[PDB]
């Protein structure tokens, strides 16, 4: 057991081991705050995550086993990997701090955007990357859900990590499905956010920036026009079709004309992402396998995932109940090399 030394960053109460060296704050990570820190051991820049109140809510509770599980089980490049996991308690008892630690990320692509347009051979390794992570979520069985620049990680070498994955101004890559409470929901949810950033990496600008969920939907749809016949039978609510109806007929526009000189496959592929019937919208997998990725689709390096237990989330448990599974879970883990 190593030895624990606390501080106070920004009113928080952080004790981490000795090997965690200066200790500062970069931004949000789901359910925590994360810190940039140097682990002495290594050498490196790493990432720790102190989980928000992990055994004060059954939400929390639950929350905490589902995330350390997670980060426990995925071993992927383009996906983020855990590191580390430790906890000032000695014992089972005092257990009521989890912290994670991960590789520190250089940037988010909310800043790879910001102000300028990216070449397509650019946007082609971003998404094809995205899309290698995706596939690998997907075949555990596991949704991202929230999608957006903001969770998609970056190095200096572009090499791309997806963060905050399996967890659920901010809503704008949401799908329209899981928005509008349309057809019961599938992986596919996440092609639409990867359709919203791939159009904002080529463009430069956002494609849906809404302000309220009345404007998010106009937008979306000032682009795919009214569903049309085949398609408004399919939509299962009675509440929302009322709106659907109420929204001026508006007819699909041409992506052409508004990606104007980007790519003529980068055009096809945002055309078969961005389509509002959730059981034609193309697969990460089917996407990888589309042809403005033939320089870098490689059928034989885009690994699935091994088998993930996932029957803990059927399980409505006691906050201690979950504490204990977590624990055990603290103590089984077994650091990469
Ligand atoms: C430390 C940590 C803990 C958990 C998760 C996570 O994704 N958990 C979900 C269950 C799957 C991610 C991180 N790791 C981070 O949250 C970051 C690493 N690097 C970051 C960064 C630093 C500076 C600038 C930009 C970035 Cl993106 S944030």
């Amino acid at each position: 057991r190593p030895t624990f030394y606390r501080q106070e960053l920004n009113k928080t109460i952080w004790e981490v081991p000795e090997r965690y060296q200066n200790l500062s704050p970069v931004g949000s990570g789901a359910y925590g705050s994360v810190c940039a820190a140097f682990d002495t051991k290594t050498g490196l820049r790493v990432a720790v995550k102190k989980l928000s109140r992990p055994f004060q809510s059954i939400i929390h509770a639950k929350r905490t086993y589902r995330e350390l599980r997670l980060l426990k089980h995925m071993k992927h490049e383009n996906v983020i990997g855990l590191l580390d996991v430790f906890t000032p308690a000695r014992s089972l008892e005092e257990f009521n701090d989890v912290y994670l630690v991960t590789h520190l990320m250089g940037a988010d692509l909310n800043n790879i955007v910001k102000c300028q347009k990216l070449t397509d051979d650019h946007v082609q390794f971003l998404i094809y990357q995205i899309l290698r992570g995706l596939k690998y979520i997907h075949s555990a069985d596991i949704i991202h859900r929230d999608l957006k620049p903001s969770n998609l990680a970056v190095n200096e070498d572009c090499e791309l990590k997806i963060l905050d994955f399996g967890l659920a101004a901010t809503r704008w890559y949401r799908a329209p499905e899981i928005m509008l409470n349309w057809m019961h929901y599938n992986q596919t949810v996440d092609i639409w956010s990867v359709g919203c950033i791939m159009a904002e990496l080529l463009t430069g600008r956002t494609l849906f920036p809404g302000t309220d969920h009345i404007d998010q939907l106009k937008l979306i749809l000032r682009l795919v026009g009214t569903p049309g016949a085949e398609l408004l039978k399919k939509i299962s609510s009675e509440s929302a079709r009322n709106y659907i109806q109420s929204l001026t007929q508006m007819p699909k526009m041409n992506f052409a004309n508004v990606f104007i000189g980007a790519n003529p496959l980068a055009v096809d592929l945002l055309e078969k992402m961005l389509v509002l019937d959730s059981d034609k919208r193309i697969t990460a997998a089917q996407a990888l396998a589309h042809a403005y990725f033939a320089q870098y689709h490689d059928p034989d390096d885009e690994p699935v995932a091994d088998p993930y237990d996932q029957s803990f989330e059927s399980r409505d448990l006691l906050i201690d109940e979950w504490k204990s599974l977590t624990y055990d879970e603290v103590i089984s883990f077994v650091p990469p090399p």
